[PDB]
């Protein structure tokens, strides 16, 4: 059999299979991958391919994967977060700025509703309205007119573009926590698929899979739906997992924000797990212990559940509806 790998035909969805297979290839240079490029949500289109066996795995962004997948998929690779902060790019004449020294009612283009309300929040000095188009037309638009003083991307996006030059500032989490999953790719494929999930498996890194474990399970225990103010903060020191998470109405006045830890060990080991494990997320890492797996995922759930219980739901409920 030829691993067929399917990809969207954009620019940046391109460059990140392509980091994917190089990752594979390293593992089994003695197997063929080819690469097939095919045609608001762009991921069912793929999975049809992925179910009728017509390629093998595709490779997301995983931001981009909502927190049920269906039923016949799963997520089987957890690739190593790259940067999951957020950045700006500014004007060419505001060259060596920052969001605090832009001067009052510049306008900060940004399409993400996660964005707008923390940075709204934080700058209020500054317009945040949306900007439209892919990657290279936004940096177009910043750059011909004088509409935009700055537009707000995440840095992952840049630097695999190879563009790190562009980025004039990065966006700590006390200005501006990032989405759940940000930064980090995942490998989706067949639930039932033994061969395949085994051997993109060694794609997991340990410490990115229990990470966006958190995130997701926080995510997704709140219930907000999509497009809707909730941002995450992950890091593993010292054997302990910290979660900050928090949610926002869609102005930024609004916001509930907590932290919790658990002692949660990074394993090395690999394992041969058991095959009827449930997905946790939509994560299926059977060569990773799951004990740690689980931890993780009653991690997000508390942090959820406390944010919950001091009003996090009502947040959720007028940005969805005001959106
Ligand atoms: C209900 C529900 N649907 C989904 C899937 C989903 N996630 C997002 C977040 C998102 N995606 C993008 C565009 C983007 N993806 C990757 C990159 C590069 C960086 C990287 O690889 O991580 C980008 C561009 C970039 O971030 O610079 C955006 C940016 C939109 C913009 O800038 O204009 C965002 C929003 C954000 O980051 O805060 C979306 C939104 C797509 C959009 O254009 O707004 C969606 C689909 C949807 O909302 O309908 C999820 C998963 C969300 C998550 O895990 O973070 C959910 C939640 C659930 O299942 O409950």
């Amino acid at each position: 059999r030829v691993i067929r790998v399917g990809t969207r035909k954009s620019q940046l969805a391109r460059i990140q299979t392509d980091s994917v297979v190089a990752t594979l290839k390293a593992s089994y240079p003695g197997l063929q991958f080819e690469i097939i490029a095919m045609s608001s949500l762009f991921t069912k289109e793929l999975e049809h391919a992925l179910e009728k066996n017509e390629v093998d795995l595709v490779v997301h962004s995983l931001k981009d994967l909502p927190t049920v997948l269906p039923p016949g998929f799963t997520i089987g690779a957890i690739c190593k977060r790259e940067n999951p902060h957020d950045a700006v790019v500014f004007h060419p004449k505001f060259v060596g700025k920052t969001l605090e020294t832009l001067p009052e009612k510049s306008v900060v283009g940004t399409s993400s509703l996660r964005r707008a309300a923390q940075l709204q929040r934080k700058f209020p000095h500054l317009e945040f309205r949306s900007i439209r188009g892919n990657l290279n037309t936004r940096l177009r638009k910043l750059d011909e007119q004088q509409e935009f003083s700055a537009i707000i991307l995440a840095t992952a996006g840049l630097q695999r573009m190879g563009w790190h030059n562009r980025v004039g500032q990065i966006l700590h989490p006390e200005e501006c926590m990032y989405a759940v999953g940000q930064g980090a790719l995942g490998v989706e494929v067949r639930a039932k698929d033994q061969d395949i999930l085994d051997l993109v498996g060694v794609l997991h890194d340990p410490e990115t899979l229990l990470r966006c474990i958190a995130e997701r399970a926080f995510l997704r225990h709140l219930e907000g739906g999509c497009s809707v103010p909730v941002a995450v903060h992950t890091a593993m020191k010292d054997g302990q997992l910290y979660l900050t998470g928090g949610v926002w109405s869609l102005d930024g006045s609004d916001s509930i924000q907590e932290t919790m830890q658990a002692t949660i060990h990074v394993p090395a080991q690999h394992e041969d797990g058991p095959e009827d494990d449930p997905q946790l997320v939509g994560i299926t890492a059977r060569n990773i212990p799951r004990g740690p797996q689980l931890a993780a995922q009653n991690l997000g759930i508390s942090l959820a559940n406390l944010l919950l219980s001091k009003g996090a739901k009502n947040i959720l409920d007028v940005a969805r509806q005001l959106n």
